């Protein structure tokens, strides 16, 4: 065992398997204790087998699992797939010209508290029926949860909103609106009550600026202190879906939970014991990726997890996907030529607070 801390940075999980792994996973003493699978083809069957490695407070629809769990996946599915993705993309691209543009002249940003987040939140507020008005309101209280409005208030402060997002649509319900349709929707033969209502709407403010947002300030940070990779993607466009997926891939950072249900989980774990599934290891594993910590558009096989598999596998995948890709289009239409402030020093990977520079 290893006294091993799960909120350490990707590196830090690698360098840790790497010393440690044996037999597809490592063993952390710290806290309760707990299993870190290490192998991308060990975390996908994890992924895949929810009665081995269980997912089950009720946050809809991430904890839950069996057949109410696909119900509410296919109920959702209509407002989250590539098509909708599509749709939505003049505006999703409007939005990026409209900011990148609003900045262009200065030779500096800071990339996502300036750009990315009030993009990608105005994004999601499209996409999940949330008035445009409200941006400011809730970028406030986006920001107050990653610096812990402050730690105290933020969450309450979703809740009232998503409480008055409810009422607003049962007063005056809109066709086609996610939260509308929501009032005609049944789980399990039952109606669909506020409270799910509310923990799905939490779920999905939660869920869909963060992980977004890191990933366009991660590969963009990439891009601008490696000018071979910027001019690949500046002046051949149509690596860049490919490119987008490498960076998904080598940006990978979440580590869910599940806990083990038997004896010889994973070949490793016991029952009641916590596992965590980092894709920092799965993607990186070099009998899947060979050199994984190497960028390479032009990389052949790619079946990367950065989005998980299994029946939780992100409901936001296309969507993210666009908003990535429309987001870096976007960029090097504008601003093609760009850096890091000093670009010959290695920039840390981003996570939690940090401030992207980039200047031109
Ligand atoms: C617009 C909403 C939205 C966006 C954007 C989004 N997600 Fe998701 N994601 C979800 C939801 C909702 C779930 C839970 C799905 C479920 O439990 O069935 C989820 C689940 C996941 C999971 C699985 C967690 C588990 O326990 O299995 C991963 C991994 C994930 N998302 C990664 C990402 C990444 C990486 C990005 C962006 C680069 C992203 N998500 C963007 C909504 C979103």
């Amino acid at each position: 065992s290893v006294e091993f801390d799960f909120f350490a940075a990707p590196q830090a999980y690698r360098r840790v398997a790497a010393e440690h792994r044996a037999d597809g996973a490592f063993h952390s003493s710290r806290g309760d204790s707990f299993w870190v699978l290490s192998t991308y083809e060990g975390i996908c069957a994890a992924f895949r087998d929810e009665d081995t490695f269980s997912v089950s407070e009720r946050w809809i629809p991430l904890t839950i699992q069996g057949r109410t769990h696909n119900e509410w996946r296919r109920r959702l599915a209509a407002w989250f797939t590539p098509q909708r993705a599509r749709d939505l993309t003049p505006a999703i691209r409007a939005n990026a010209r409209r900011r990148i543009s609003a900045f262009v002249d200065r030779g500096e940003v800071s990339f996502s508290d300036e750009f990315a987040r009030p993009y990608v939140l105005e994004n999601l507020m499209l996409a999940v029926g949330w008035p445009l008005a409200d941006l400011d309101h809730l970028l406030a209280i986006n920001v107050a949860m990653i610096r812990s409005f402050n730690a105290e208030t933020a969450f309450p402060a979703l809740q009232e909103y998503v409480r008055r997002h409810v009422a607003r649509r049962r007063t005056e319900p809109v066709e086609g609106d996610l939260t509308s349709a929501t009032f005609d929707w049944e789980i399990d033969g039952t109606p669909v009550s506020d409270a799910d209502r509310e923990s799905l709407l939490t779920v999905l403010f939660l869920a869909g600026v963060d992980s977004t947002v890191n990933h366009m300030a991660n590969g963009i940070q990439h891009l601008a202190h490696h000018p071979g990779d910027r001019h690949r993607f500046l002046r051949d466009p149509e690596v860049r879906p490919a490119a987008v997926e490498e960076f998904l891939r080598v940006n990978s950072c979440m580590y869910p939970g599940r806990l083990a249900t038997r004896e010889g989980a994973g070949g490793v774990a016991s029952q009641g014991d916590t596992v965590l599934l980092p894709l920092a290891l799965a993607n990186y594993d070099p009998a899947v990726f060979p050199e994984p910590e190497r960028v390479d558009f032009d990389r052949e096989q790619n079946p990367h997890i950065a989005f998980g598999t299994g029946h939780h596998q992100c409901l936001g995948a296309a969507y993210a996907r666009a908003q990535i890709l429309t987001a870096w289009e976007e960029w090097h239409e504008l601003i093609p030529d760009y850096r890091l402030p000093d670009p010959t020093v290695e920039p840390p990977f981003l996570r939690n607070v940090y401030d992207l520079r980039i200047v031109w």
